[PDB]
């Protein structure tokens, strides 16, 4: 009843999964069907969507650097995950994680969401900073519940059009 296997060396597990910690794939979840979702995230990867997590997110940047674009107190903000940094993100703080560096590796820990506890994914207008669009999801598996969400935002000018100025968000790349 060691459901998740025995202890294993983390530095070598990362090395052996280097090929998955780059595009297209970029991340890799360590254990399946656990309440703690433990993930190593590589790079490079940039993104425009902001995440509204209904629970906390723990970060430990083992290798290389990254940063988070944030909305805090109503203003845009960057928080830097220099190598060796740890960070706890409180629920519902909008965050957009940028990972410019190949060969980087960040341990990210989250919890399964209970039924009815929803995640949100939002884009904002580069022009007027207004909320451009938001999907809420019952997040079960990032691999099938998230890609289609981004794809459908990039494909629809109607979803990218700011409802306050009319600027059509550029979609995938800022
Ligand atoms: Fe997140
Ligand atoms: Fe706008």
């Amino acid at each position: 009843m060691l459901t998740y296997g025995a202890p294993f060396n983390f530095p070598r597990w990362i090395d052996e999964h280097a090929h998955l910690l780059k595009p297209p794939v970029g991340n890799r979840q360590v254990w399946q069907d656990s309440d703690f979702i433990v993930t190593v995230v590589g790079g490079p990867n940039h993104r425009t969507d902001y995440h509204d997590d209904p629970l906390e997110e723990f970060f430990y940047q083992l290798r290389g650097n990254a940063y988070l674009n944030l909305w805090v107190d109503g203003r845009r903000e960057r928080a830097d995950l220099k190598e060796g940094d740890i960070f706890l993100l409180p629920p519902h703080v909008r965050h957009s994680v940028q990972r410019p560096e190949a060969g980087s590796a960040c341990l990210v820990i989250e919890r399964q969401r209970p039924a009815g506890m929803l995640d949100g994914f939002e884009w904002y207008c580069d022009a007027c900073g207004h909320l451009v669009h938001r999907v809420e999801v019952q997040l079960k598996s990032i691999v099938t519940d998230l890609p289609p969400l981004f794809e459908s935002f990039y494909a629809s000018e109607d979803k990218r059009r700011c409802p306050h100025c009319g600027q059509v968000h550029p979609g995938r790349a800022a």
